[PDB]
């Protein structure tokens, strides 16, 4: 028993992080195959960021201009091209650590693996959320640039995401693999505004769930609800509206624990208008919504990866 | 900027789990240089548990009785042996991806990363501390025995925990990498009662700094104290009590900020009377007590490792 916020094993990442220096600037890539992936933002100064036009910068680049450093190993550079906002550096040399993967754009309240790497060093990994604002509440510092988001399924390594900025309100913004940015973000360093971060309602009631499983059961009450009249409640608090769909995910852990998903709709609903009174669930004093009801099983049941 | 629970990178472990059977049941086993190590109960029925005498039990097992499996790749069991509560089932091919690794005991309060493993195949990894009760709070079902926890100092890998049971109460115990259980712990199925789980004070300052060094000030109050006024306010609410060898790990947290630890403590004394009043910190309402000052430091000065 017992629930813990759980990353997927890095080892497969961990082979994949390579050191790019341009310049003056140095962050982290992606080598997978004979490709190296970063952050297009490599090529500028610390000037540039205010008002950058990449290409104009990147005319006056050169393959060798960019050093690619795997460990000890250096990488050749043959051949640059810019997909939206990352960098595709084409080496001589094939990674051969190079994993089953696959790029995916995830959806907002979905979950992955960040692995923290600096000068291409891995430091730890977390799991964390894309919230609905798609930002991510990260822990990065400068340097971090180019770490990367990974889910696994059983051998496949699932890249999702690259870290490229920090808001000047503390949370985290980055793209997809092939370069497009989560949210209306952009590569420049200025004002840029997140819209509202509300909370993921689905992931919420999957964690209920997980804590009925471990024996936490003082929330369960004896109402019930509508789906219409609980995201009445629930949009008074900024949370996100539960669609069928919603529900259909939920089927599963319904079954595990013979409760009904509009039942546990209606506990959530009660803990919103009366809060927790002091009480915690699964050690903790507020609603969490970073584990997703994949997640959930996934950790209740052992599921394991090659 | 940000703050999350950090993990380390587990691939330089991931390469070293196996999957160890004898009889009927399975379990992992951490394979080093030609030595496997796996709890002494995969030698146990589900009916020896109650009361097992394992010097009985091993005489009528033979080198050939236990199926070490890496992956694909069946291991020989030339020789075992049983130190205190271990296995050490020496092999006839050492591990090629043995790191420089350490077997070390920890103390109550000290944090280190758990590697989940279900059939020598990792699952998750998580981080977690070592409670004052010498119970951990994980996350681990059936099967999971064997699974490790360790630390990483740049290229060396120490471990320190291995699991062996889940108590009735749902809390987890094991030993160090020699068999020496942590705690008053005994690996057979009977009632086995922790004593009271306090909180790891000097944990807890570490965690205020952190959060101070990420914007969240609100819980700086205007008073001071001492050493001895302060444990004797902490002593009532289930609190470890403060040593000068506390304040002297804090010195640097302390140096950054600009904040003397006796008046941090000033504000935790104030926090732990009056509450938090529906506050948050660092996105918590609770005081975290899983980050050592080590852990803090270095998350938020990107230590990396090899």
């Amino acid at each position: 028993s017992g629930f813990r916020k759980m990353a997927f094993p890095s080892g497969k990442v961990e082979g994949c992080m390579v050191q790019v220096t341009c310049g003056t600037t140095t962050l982290n890539g992606l080598w997978l195959d004979d490709v190296v992936y970063c952050p297009r933002h490599v090529i500028c100064t610390s000037e540039d960021m205010l008002n950058p036009n990449y290409e104009d910068l990147l005319i006056r680049k050169s393959n060798h201009n960019f050093l690619v450093q795997a460990g000890n190993v250096q990488l050749r550079v043959i051949g640059h091209s810019m997909q939206n906002c990352v960098l595709k550096l084409k080496v001589d040399t094939a990674n051969p650590k190079t994993p089953k993967y696959k790029f995916v754009r995830i959806q907002p309240g979905q979950t992955f693996s960040v692995l923290a790497c600096y000068n291409g060093s891995p430091s730890g990994v977390y799991q964390c959320a894309m919230r609905p604002n798609f930002t991510i509440k990260g822990s990065f510092l400068n340097g971090s640039c180019g770490s990367v988001g990974f889910n696994i399924d059983y051998d496949c390594v699932s890249f999702c995401y690259m870290h490229h900025m920090e808001l000047p309100t503390g949370v985290h913004a980055g793209t997809d693999l092939e370069g497009n940015f989560y949210g209306p973000f952009v590569d420049r360093q200025t004002a840029q505004a997140a819209g509202t971060d509300t909370t993921i309602t689905v992931n919420v009631l999957a964690w209920l769930y997980a804590a009925v499983i471990n024996g936490d059961r003082w929330f369960l009450n004896r109402f019930t609800t509508t789906l219409n009249d609980f995201n009445l409640v629930a949009m008074k608090y900024n949370y996100e509206p539960l669609t069928q769909d919603h529900v259909d995910i939920l089927g599963p852990l319904s079954a595990q624990t013979g409760i009904a998903v509009l039942d546990m709709c209606a506990s959530l609903k009660e803990l919103l208008q009366n809060g927790m009174n002091g009480r915690t669930i699964l050690g903790s004093a507020l609603l969490e919504d970073e584990f997703t009801p994949f997640d959930v099983v996934r950790q209740c049941s052992g599921v394991t990866f090659q």
